[PDB]
């Protein structure tokens, strides 16, 4: 009967409208569960096709070919196009894919330089990107996601695979697993690929002597995949020596995502800076692997949106005992310390990073420090 | 010579001019080293002060008590007032301390969803803001964090205190360490912790016979400290159970932090809503301690600021070869799956929740998705 009682229940009832709510509009999901479609029309202002070229033509698959799908509107019969369908369509009307423009596989080193698995969703969600972009369906392209960034809180192995030595068709039906999206294919880590990654050196030894420590994941893994995927993106990084040499000895391409706060950004540059010292000794003990690019990014955990939605839910549930006052982001500008010190701490002349990110943030700070005074007082007195 | 050598090497100059900067700028720190004042008029805007009523008052306190700071401008002096400065102006002028209306330690519990020691960082920049703060300086506030959460890459011993039993003096003058910030004082935690949380059952039978093991928080270290502080924040979460359970059994009030992301929230809220059940079996097992309320707040993790002089840097290093696409959030919508769920496989039918949110980081992770297409062919080709 209490507040902190009460606020739990609403909060209990909140869940329980989410969970059924995700009942209701799912078994309608399982009634197909694996993706999304275009309309007709649509294909038009899509690349190569044009309204005709394309309506006028699917007629004609349609009776000397296979199939599609439909629902009508009343009068009106609706189309659903599957990315099959539009990669099929380019393919009837002769436009080229990827796969024809270039042979091997083209591989992507996305690093992780956060210590956390939460890297591998984005990657696969990258891949995802890539593949059904409306204006890159005309390149029929496999990606294959290469996991070899295990985790803990966060978090068939990549791993494995690379210390024995399945040839391609092993690969393919006992380590690659499909994911949502048809055209990606992924290679799986676990929790105890960090062993593996741990002991890499008397591992190597045993399980496959005479090999380059390096290579392992290039020749035992890539070599024999490159001819099945137009794009390999490998995901892996510093905390993981070796699967980080590893991927750099098998990347032809590598991108850097920099996080949007001045420590973890420090420690970014760190890592651009040592690259070329790692990539050495790389050529040094073996293959003279050429990685030539370090294409940079932004890194970006907002999304406004959610921000907003998650509020009002907040709100929803702990009403009026939810301060109108945010706590601002605390700890990416002058490491805690030896001492402790707080953004409250750094004097704006002593600071070397954005004077502005640091007034903002104390103010902030301070807002919220007054707004917990407060609700406590009235709480004390009244 | 390489594109990635040249661009680590300019990384590698970006870090050295942060380096000598941070230099330059703290020699005249160690001068001091310790804080930040206020000028002479700038008391008036303060609250119970006055330009006079303080003005001509510190002249009486000047000459018949003690000191204060200055540095000149030509043919005007000004002065240099610290936190104590004015925390002892409030007292010459009478205005009574917090001390004054409440006699014991009022304790606050912050719980820390998140399993990062990164909310250490927060609390203390809590206690920092509610003792610098411009109308609570009248106050002259002694708040104590008790870091009771242990982590591993974000990271006299509380857990210690706890099993042992220093009194008072004791634990003033072997745990408790002072901040940067006069008022606050920690009382540190190590990954050492973890073990004793792990093993609490048994460490306490041991160590400390008959107690309840959940008093021991209260008991053995705050009942000894609550006269000689006004606010006692405990810092720990649901993962450290025990605990966690102490915390609880020692908080008058609890403030929950809300992520600002769709599956951090739900979580959450699942913590809201078993706090009754906790709180509950922590008096059935013995001391019926009152945990009344559980107020709510919004955490952020962003600063605009920071993104941008971030930003600029990255510019500054990676010139042309920094995708001028930022990747979007991707990892708090849908989990990711058994398959794998990214935002690009979600029905905007089958999500319950914010749709917004969701279509902005499909969109953004499309963009993100063709930019890097795109360097890759332009890399390719040429």
């Amino acid at each position: 009967s209490s507040q902190l009682h009460k606020v739990a229940q609403r909060a209990n009832r909140m869940l329980n409208v989410l969970t059924e709510q995700v009942q209701l509009q799912k078994d309608e999901l399982h009634a197909n569960e694996f993706y999304q479609v275009y309309a007709k029309a649509a294909l038009a202002k899509l690349p190569l096709l044009t309204r005709a070229d394309v309506d006028y033509a699917v007629s004609e698959m349609e009776e000397k070919g296979y199939v599609f799908d439909k629902r009508p509107a009343g009068s009106s019969m609706k189309y659903a196009m599957s990315i099959q369908n539009i990669i099929d369509i380019y393919e009837h009307r002769g436009t080229p894919k990827y796969r024809d423009r270039y042979s091997e596989a083209y591989v992507i080193f996305i690093s992780n330089l956060k210590g956390g698995v939460s890297q591998t969703t984005s990657t696969v969600s990258l891949a995802h990107a890539m593949r059904a972009h409306p204006h890159l369906l005309m390149e029929d392209l496999r990606i294959l996601v290469i996991d070899l960034d295990p985790q803990s809180s966060a978090t068939a192995t990549s791993a494995q695979a690379m210390l024995q030595n399945v040839s391609r068709e092993e690969l393919l039906e006992e380590f690659i697993v499909p994911s949502v999206v048809p055209g990606v294919d992924v290679m799986p880590a676990s929790i105890d690929d960090a062993f593996i990654a741990s002991d890499w050196r008397e591992l190597c030894n045993e399980h496959l002597p005479g090999q380059n420590i390096h290579a392992v994941l290039k020749e035992n893994v890539i070599d024999k995949l490159k001819s099945d995927y137009d794009f390999i993106l490998v995901d892996s990084g510093p905390h993981l020596d070796a699967f980080l040499k590893n991927a750099l000895a098998s990347a032809n391409i590598l991108f850097t995502p920099l996080p949007p706060a001045t420590v973890d950004f420090h420690s970014s540059l760190k890592y651009v800076a040592r690259l070329p010292e790692l990539v050495k000794l790389i050529s040094d003990e073996g293959c003279e692997c050429q990685l030539a690019t370090n294409i940079g990014f932004m890194s970006k955990l907002s999304n406004k949106a959610d921000h907003k939605y998650c509020h009002s839910l907040a709100k929803e549930v702990f009403g009026g005992d939810m301060l109108d006052v945010f706590l601002p982001r605390l700890d990416g500008f002058e490491r805690c310390g030896e001492s402790f010190d707080t953004v409250i701490s750094a004097n704006p002349a002593t600071y070397v990073g954005s004077a502005d990110a640091l007034k903002n943030a104390r103010i902030a700070a301070e807002d919220f420090a007054k707004a917990v005074f407060d609700r406590i007082e009235f709480i004390r007195s009244n």
